[PDB]
């Protein structure tokens, strides 16, 4: 009757999960297949601009602090930016890494009238799907730590289930 009721228990689990994931990841994916598709040029023309635009500024700050390159200098950037590497590391950047602290200090960050990607479009077409990266990282973030514990209890109640046949 374990083996029963934590059958039943895992099959609920693991609807609540999917629907959980259902309702976050995909807007994760949207916006990394749309970084993945931004053409070079863009982000070259824009890395050698005189200055920095008011919201590109605003979103790159934050971006950079995410990179564990807590700097507000342009030049800092545009030698973050310089690395062919970078190409990679867009697509290598988990969302656990995120720590309480960094979003307690971006959320004030997040200026309201400023963000927008239909809104930023304009300025750039490389910025547009930045933006809503951050997002899915911002609105995963304090849904991971209640999903972790069911996560765990998931995979131990299967496993708990097998074991309970097996004796």
């Amino acid at each position: 009757k374990q083996c029963e009721i934590q059958a039943e228990q895992i099959s609920k689990e693991k609807e609540e999960a999917e629907r959980e994931l259902e309702a976050a990841l995909p807007a994760l994916r949207r916006a990394q297949e749309a970084v993945d598709s931004i053409e070079s040029k863009d982000i070259v023309e824009l890395k050698a601009n005189k200055k920095p635009l008011d919201i590109i500024k605003y979103i790159m700050d934050a971006v950079l602090v995410f990179f564990k390159a807590r700097l507000s200098y342009d030049e800092s950037g545009i030698q973050t930016l310089g690395d062919m590497n970078f190409m990679k590391k867009l697509k290598e950047f988990e969302k656990d890494s995120i720590n309480e602290e960094t979003i307690e200090l971006l959320e004030p960050y997040l200026n309201q009238s400023e963000f927008n990607d239909t809104f930023a479009t304009k300025a750039s077409k490389a910025a547009a799907g930045i933006l809503k990266w951050a997002f899915a990282i911002y609105e995963y973030h304090q849904k991971s730590k209640i999903v972790k514990p069911k996560r765990i209890q998931v995979a131990i109640a299967e496993g708990r289930q097998a074991i309970a046949l097996k004796e």
